[PDB]
DNA sequence: ATGTCAAGGTCACCGTGACCTTTACG
DNA sequence: TCGTAAAGGTCACGGTGACCTTGACA
């Protein structure tokens, strides 16, 4: 039974920032935390976040990232790659 | 004294594009959509706020608001001819 | 010596659709393939395509795109965003 | 000539996401 | 040493919107 991304249901590439995540959501989470980006939902904060959509609601995708367990502490301030 | 506003997002309208008081941003979005027969889907309940800030957020609701407000798909030329009118 | 666009000679922004291309030619190629746009040359199919004249002849600019090596397979029909595309 | 208007085209800029690079660790 | 997981980085795709070109008309 293969591991799926807890954020968009796409095939997870590993355990990024604490959760079973895919490359797309991993990069989205990294970009948001790195740039302290703030998003706003145009609807009622419950948009469907799935890989079937070419584009997702950024606000709901980032909120789903936190809801599913992605830790902002996993995104490095010192921009260093590799290591645990 | 106030400027005419875009019926789709409330940005300052640049003229009457495809039948309605529209801005350059919505005019191009409508043109691109019709020209490319682009199909969008709403992640929420088809009632996203389409403002100058939020217009990029939901393409499906923005295109539906275009049609709701009166933009005519017949205004997007199939022969792609500039000028005239 | 920054890389030049093989289509108009403007400063290339990267490798768009296989060739060292600028943003202007990348968008022109994308628009054309996406819409299956067919152009006609008003002069004699040999207009000079440069940074200052690229907008003059669409027919010659598109033909130069193909001549220099731009791949129509690089333009996504499904309009999927980002990532890396496959070629053959 | 020049101004208006509204059509299509152009292109600088930016987010994205597959894949690439770099690690520490077992 | 070596395979592997997981951090950040790369960069070429697509979408957007300000502004440009055009052509009828006054
Ligand atoms: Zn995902
Ligand atoms: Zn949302
Ligand atoms: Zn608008
Ligand atoms: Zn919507
Ligand atoms: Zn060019
Ligand atoms: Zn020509």
């Amino acid at each position: 039974p293969k591991r799926l991304c807890l954020v968009c249901g796409d095939v997870a590439s590993g355990y990024h920032y604490g959760v079973a995540s895919c490359e797309a959501c991993k990069a989205f989470f990294k970009r948001t935390i790195q740039g302290s980006i703030e998003y706003s939902c145009p609807a009622s904060n419950e948009c469907e976040i799935t890989k079937r959509r070419r584009k997702a609601c950024q606000a709901c995708r980032f909120t789903k990232c936190l809801r599913v367990g992605m830790l902002k502490e996993g995104v490095r301030l010192d921009r260093v790659r590799g290591g645990r």
